[PDB]
């Protein structure tokens, strides 16, 4: 419905609100493939009469209090999110006859994955270096919130104008080993995908273990096997990859450390195409 | 673990938690056997400082907040068919608590096939009609319950049934295949506890693995007439299970229907 919820759930979520006269849906104007839902181009006219252009996510008729709740309360969580590396929450519109809308500031370059695939750009190893050391800030700043991604990975990471990594989406492949037999998912645990998305960087875009089966990589992953070093990984880098595949938890570094870490690693490497 | 979570969202959640103070919880006295967690005897002083005799469940930021808001939509319920919330207690150095009320006779599917139980044909039925007005309130809440099933209700002193708990072989075949949970998945799982407790208790598709129960739905087979359901009632169950799900029933529907085969019979062991 609108407001068949509780009155101070509604509350609470006020301040994440946006008022439909204040935004303008460009239905025409699609920006999404499909792996974010369907997107398209926003104008978001805010309190302070600033007039900006943004992404416009639709969600699906969402026809249950449970599920709108949950919605408004994953809302709360992210508007609250303050890092130049954790994509921004813009607001919810809540609308009397459609579904509710998403608006988050524009993405120039989309993600992660699919910059780094097109043969068009060019980063160099200090760029995808970099890229993963702006992942790992933006981790580092959801870790100390005690908040887990639950699904990090390139193609949930996007890259603003000022090629600024935006940690989004907050998958078996990427999934740490407790995660898959276990089923839990820690901060330890976005340490075990963060190393997988290392990997998908350092290969501009590879599809990890391309000739293992979804339902076989429990059984790979206890052989000891790990995914091989990237063409454009350094040794020093590919160590901290298989730092993050360690099987126990509490043996994988911090985010704090892989920030430490990694940048480090940066500071060595020089000549960049994509800076900032 | 503690309230470092948004002040808005913490402030939505008052009128639900219960100061530790009013509650004592005895650790050594153990509700159940683990399908609803760690249960435990307790002692709540309501707002008049009234003891009251209570279950209660021992359970990141995420997980956290999300259990903060299915409490409060918890709370917000207020039906005689519909599990009641208590409160919940956020401890300084702890779990937190979910505080219900004491179920006497503890779930339905447990308490149909105690042998030293008796209920006949009509408490069976009666105990259905009680599960589907505390679904058709939730209904009326536009409330998707999604592990509909007689182990997920209660029974009180008054022989209440309370639906709690809000399973492949109660899911709706559009549930088995588009993940999709509805209002009408939740009347196909009422289907199957009808059955359920027509049969007292016995487990559905008992030959049929867990895998090949979407391909078993998809030929058209179904739970076969229990011996001891009436017919009216079996086709109750039929049309719960059409599998086109705006075919099946309203549950508002379920209650005229159920409650006229219910009071075409005599005999009731335990009168609510
Ligand atoms: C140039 O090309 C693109 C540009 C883009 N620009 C901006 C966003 C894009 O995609 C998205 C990124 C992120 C999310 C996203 C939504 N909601 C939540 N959470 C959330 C939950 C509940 C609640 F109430 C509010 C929020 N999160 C965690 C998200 O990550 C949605 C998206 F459509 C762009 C995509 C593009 O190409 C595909
Ligand atoms: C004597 O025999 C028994 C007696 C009992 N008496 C009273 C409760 C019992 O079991 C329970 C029933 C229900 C729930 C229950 C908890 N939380 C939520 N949701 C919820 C989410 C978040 C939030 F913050 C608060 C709430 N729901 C939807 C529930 O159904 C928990 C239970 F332990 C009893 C069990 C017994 O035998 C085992």
């Amino acid at each position: 419905d609108l407001s068949a919820l509780n009155p101070e759930l509604v509350q609470a979520v006020q301040h994440v609100v946006i008022g439909p006269s204040s935004l303008i849906v460009h239905f025409n104007e699609v920006i999404g493939r499909g792996h974010f839902g369907c997107v398209y181009h926003g104008t978001l006219l805010d309190n302070d009469g600033k007039k900006i252009h943004c992404a416009v996510k639709s969600l699906n008729r969402i026809t249950d209090i449970g599920e709108v709740s949950q919605f408004l309360t994953e809302g709360i969580i992210m508007k609250d999110f303050s890092h130049p590396n954790v994509l921004s929450l813009l607001g919810i519109c809540l609308r009397s006859e459609g579904s509710p809308l998403v608006v988050l500031p524009y993405m120039k370059h989309g993600d992660l994955r699919n910059f780094i695939r097109n043969e068009t750009h060019n980063p160099t190893v200090k760029d995808l270096i970099g890229f993963g050391l702006q992942v790992a800030k933006g981790m580092k700043y959801l870790a100390s919130k005690k908040f887990v991604h639950r699904d990090l990975a390139a193609r949930n990471c996007m890259l603003d104008e000022k090629f600024t990594v935006k940690v989004a989406d907050f998958p078996v492949k990427w999934m740490a080993l407790e995660s898959l037999q276990t089923q839990k998912f820690t901060t330890k645990s976005d340490v075990w995908s963060f190393g997988v998305l290392l990997w998908e960087l350092m290969t501009r875009g590879a599809p990890p273990y391309p000739d293992v089966n979804t339902f076989d990589i429990t059984v790979y992953l206890l052989q000891g096997r790990r995914l091989l070093q990237p063409e454009y990984c350094p040794d020093p880098l590919y160590e901290v990859m298989l730092k993050c595949w360690h099987p126990k938890a509490e043996m994988r570094p911090s985010f704090s450390e892989l920030v430490s870490r990694i940048s480090a690693i940066f500071s060595t490497f020089i000549g960049e195409h994509y800076v900032h």
